[PDB]
């Protein structure tokens, strides 16, 4: 029953008078920390504060909430990232002076590793954020394509997808594949393959390797 | 703080509000609230709190104080449900259950009553659109009530003794993110070129069927 | 012809690149189709035009008797200059993001604004309405090829103008850019300018009313 489009509206409905790039900068850099604090805390509801705000979040990380019923319009830690991702997008779709401001401060660590940068477009860059799948239309299919590569280059579980495979797109179309022309999904794929990702590296050891 | 809206808008605040209370809302809480509002306004005027919480037929709301004389001019957050918004929000929720599938119209008919609409003898016969539009804050969603909230506050300023002061609020308002709202579209859209219904609906407020006794008129 | 459009550009950057700024790129992209008269009227094979400081020497084929002239390669026509400047701008905002917003204000494209593009829809699209942008589809993600294909589809044009566009080599192997992958980002670049409506701009909303949009 959960409507991923309505939740964001409901999200901006509450906090989206306090949101600025500064709090978006702290959240993404400390999400995993929040995932861990939520993993060890034992309150099904937990108030988290990222740079002033302020959020009340459902704890599904505590080993005994991993499979709870999650109320639709209840902002989880993943859902929040999606909404913080979809929000930045909007401020970059609209006044370009904001995007160049967004570039300076915010850092998507899941994009930095893998080697993305803002240099390749915010749809791709902000697309590495978990939860951006809830908005495949806003992010040009980059979440569906980003996790596909990880399945290929890396070998992430085909199962950990299936969650996105279901997202949906636009109105009538149940996303799937041909439903919405694969060409626009194919392009995004070809786009990410251009960046590759690899650690390193720069010097060769004559001692061995 | 000063002009004008900043943010805004109310569609988002509404769909967030149904997030908070939508689970346990019934035509029964509306029946109580829409009646109790008058008195609720008074208690908020009496109590010294900046933002209280009241229960009406069960729920359960944390509301913002806007009638207490010290807090009238103060700023209000967006998610902060002001009773006048609460009146505008709920009024939409009934309008959207009605305009969904009929059945559910029937329950709002037997239960919910609009006291500001019944002092003009309205009833559901006049199409839920018109009746519900009488509710305070109904101007926040002009389309969800077919321009009626704009007309009524444009009707009792003329056919009654009100000021154009209570029209600055009514305007500044969007008709689905609309440039040129004033009156101003093509075909004199709805405004007056569709209603003539607050005109056809009489002064009424008679109070009792004849009644024809020793009294002038009527 | 003899010239690879990449060689002419890098040569063009050597002469004027040292002085090229968004400000000087504005003046050309306003005096674009109105410089066609200056060259047509003056009977000189090469005129030293001025676009806010610089300072380029445009080679003339706008003259009706200079159609018989074959253009050299290190030479620069108005079509070439436009295209080159169109690349430099995109080129310069490919690096940094912080330098992209600079373009948003200081520059404006006459061709893209009419058909209803705007910067919002991407600088690759927008700058890709410029004449000579086809010379660099690899940089404009096939947008110059697409627009040309659109203004001949819904609208109507001669498919003979399309001839000059279908010659540029995306890079090698080669002139196409005809299939590869797949076939060539096209379609994506095609129906994306499909998503932005033809809705001719201008006006100020607006009712009408008596007749027309």
């Amino acid at each position: 029953t959960f409507n991923p489009e309505v939740g964001y509206v409901a999200f901006i409905g509450k906090y989206g008078q306090q949101l600025n790039f500064g709090v978006a900068r702290v959240f993404f850099l400390n999400q995993k920390k929040a995932k861990m604090v939520l993993h060890k805390t034992a309150q099904p509801s937990v108030d988290l504060t990222f740079g002033g705000v302020k959020f009340t979040v459902v704890n599904n990380h505590f080993p005994q909430y991993v499979s709870n019923p999650v109320p639709d319009n209840a902002i989880t830690l993943h859902r929040m990232s999606g909404y913080l991702a979809r929000w930045i997008a909007d401020t970059c779709k609209a006044s370009v002076l904001k995007l160049a401001e967004a570039s300076a401060q915010i850092v998507m660590p899941l994009a930095e590793v893998k080697g993305c940068t803002w240099a390749d477009g915010y749809t791709m860059y902000l697309g590495f954020a978990p939860g951006a799948e809830m908005f495949l239309d806003a992010f040009d299919f980059y979440p569906l394509v980003i996790e596909m590569h990880r399945v290929l280059k890396d070998n992430m579980d085909v199962n950990f997808m299936k969650k996105v495979l279901r997202q949906r797109y636009g109105t009538m179309t149940a996303e799937e594949w041909m439903t919405q022309k694969i060409t626009e999904i194919k392009a995004a794929f070809n786009s990410v393959g251009q960046l590759a990702w690899a650690k390193s590296g720069f010097s060769p050891a004559a001692r061995t390797f």
